This record gives structure tokens, C-alpha cells and sequence, in this order.
DNA sequence: ATGTGACTTATAGTCCGTG
DNA sequence: TCACGGACTATAAGTCACA
């Protein structure tokens, strides 16, 4: 699957700009910390209300994670 | 009750109804069930990106262009 | 046509660990 | 702190019999 490779590198790419661990993501996700290694390594499938719950424990709003993945899609060459 | 879930549900609807076609022409492009697809359309399916994708293919809709119509549906 | 409850099977997602 | 794995439970995927 090419869309979860693009969402998991947007997911770590924010959660590393913004200086969190997986735990501190894991918690204010309300998802478990193996999880989140899980979809930075191996991009696991995510349902819609879980990838919500991360996009909130980044704290970034919907739109701009979005955006971002739009142009992780759009990247080429 | 997702905020986010409302609004893939409804983009999926409004292209659907876009390009014309029935919810049982859908499952036939993107190989789900027509019920299926019925669940998710009516916000009770809390589905994977994995299934989103199928549906995308299936309503011939690019990814940028789907999330684009998100972005749009979440700032209304 | 679409909608829904009630399922079975597959897997999302948790919990217990390690080097 | 995190990659990695076993084993488990909660819930999504997939189906059908109605409505």
C-alpha cells in the first residue's frame, strides 16, 4: 500500500519536528507505544478514527496533516 | 460520533453522486460489498486506509483530488 | 435502488516482554 | 527510547437475510 507509507512518514516526520516520542505520542493518542512503532516501521493500516486520534496527540490540525500528505504524494523522481 | 469519520463519509457520498453512480456500481469498481459500502456512506464503518484506497480507485478519483474535497468538507 | 442487524473471519490495536 | 516479537482482545472486513 502506497497512501499508508505516505501517512506514516507524514506521522513521524511531524512528531519528530515537534520534539515527542513515540510515548509521549502513544499517550496523548490514546494508542499503545508498540503501535506507534508499528505505523513508523512498518505503516500499518490505520483506521480513519485512529489516525484521528494521532493528528490530536501531534496536536496539527486535520488540514494542515493533510496538506502535508498531499505533497509527500506529489513528491517525484 | 468521529468528526473526521463524518467527513470522509460524506466526501465519499458527494463523489459517488458526482460520476453518477449507484453504491452497487461502487462495490463493482472497488470489489467491496455493496452493504458495505452502504455502512460507511451512513457514518456507522470506522474503516482502514486500506479500505479507503479501494473505494478511491473505485470512484476513479485520484488521491490529491479526494483529500483536496477533504480538506474543503473539514474547513466548511 | 438503499438500509440495517446479526453474524463469521481477518486484523487493528493492546499488553507483555527483550537487547 | 525504540526496534522488534509473542500472544492476546477489541473491532474492522466481509456477507447475507431481510426491510
Amino acid at each position: 500500500s502506497f497512501l499508508l507509507s505516505k501517512v506514516s512518514f507524514v506521522i513521524k516526520k511531524i512528531r519528530l519536528e515537534k520534539g515527542m516520542t513515540q510515548e509521549d505520542l502513544a499517550y496523548k493518542s490514546n494508542l499503545d507505544r508498540t503501535y506507534i512503532s508499528g505505523i513508523e516501521r512498518n505503516s500499518r493500516n490505520l483506521t480513519i478514527k485512529s489516525l484521528e486520534l494521532i493528528m490530536k496527540g501531534l496536536e496539527v490540525s486535520d488540514v494542515v496533516f493533510f496538506e502535508m500528505l498531499i505533497k509527500e504524494i506529489l513528491k517525484h523522481d
